[PDB]
DNA sequence: AATAGTTTGACTGTCAAATTATG
DNA sequence: CATAATTTGACAGTCAAACTATT
């Protein structure tokens, strides 16, 4: 039997609402107490992507570049990441973590590691392959919607 | 495959935001955020809810909420109302203009939530459900 | 002393527009 | 002129702390 539609709605607008409080609530009470869950996003993409530029940042954001170039001046003064002017083409800019940027993307992962872990609890391997389809085909239909 | 898996989860989590934002500002009502649709959707929901309450359930401050609540009044979305039985308490409750955004809001959730299920198996669906479960807790266990 | 709500000052996040340098 | 980035201007939204009013 389905989830009463009550019960899904409730269970969305809960998870909506809250989870970007929530993530940034336990990076506010780490050992690194300066930086947002926005900023944890932009400090992601340059630790998944050494050396990635900040136009790349912000199509991977979606947010404009000004928007990105502020951000990183934050995370330059704040210590987290390094801007170092291409050799190749000296209009660019890449991207790299300092060790403190490494230090924190780390512990936002394992924040991320147990959210999985909680979702997948109680299920068996097959619920889980069945979870990974359902989410892929999730995800496929929203992309279609824009 | 659990950095994949989250890889997911954010990309839906960020495409329904863009879905949610087009929808508003496509509406009639193109003075409106997704949070403030939020807080209108606490309001309807539970009628006569205290800012109090509405900042223990969007987990903000109360003065992000007066705030919020300053905006949606000037707006015409909502009223606030002071208690009787005690005076420094405040009742909000959506104006007409509130309840016409929230009915069309719930509809669109709800369209699109029952189009996402019919287009899952069985099986998908009660899997869906169950990480949906977990995924609630998980947050819930954190508040 | 306590509680519910508001106001205030500062800062972030965000985009558009104007700007600097480079191709 | 196009591209990559930055800076500026102008707004929401947010928090912490100070304040007001009421119990
Ligand atoms: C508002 C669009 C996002 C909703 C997608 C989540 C749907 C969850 C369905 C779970 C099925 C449980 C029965
Ligand atoms: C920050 C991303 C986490 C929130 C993702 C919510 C998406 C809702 C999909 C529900 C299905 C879970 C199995």
């Amino acid at each position: 039997h389905h989830m009463d539609y009550q019960r899904i709605n409730e269970y969305l607008t809960s998870i909506f609402n809250n989870v970007l409080v929530i993530e940034e609530v336990n990076l506010r009470g780490s050992r690194f107490k300066d930086i947002s869950i926005k900023e944890m996003h932009t400090i992601d993409v340059i630790g998944k992507a050494p050396d990635v530029t900040p136009s790349q940042v912000s199509k991977e954001l979606m947010v404009t570049l000004g928007t990105v170039t502020t951000s990183l001046n934050n995370l330059e003064r704040k210590g987290y990441i390094e801007r170092v002017r291409s050799e190749q083409d000296r209009r660019v800019v890449h991207l790299h973590l300092t060790k403190k940027g490494r230090l924190i993307h780390r512990l936002h992962k394992r924040f991320h590691k147990a959210m999985v872990e909680k979702i997948i609890d109680g299920m068996s391997e097959e619920e889980i392959a069945v979870m990974g389809k359902g989410l892929t085909n999730l995800y496929q239909f929203l992309e279609d919607l824009k």
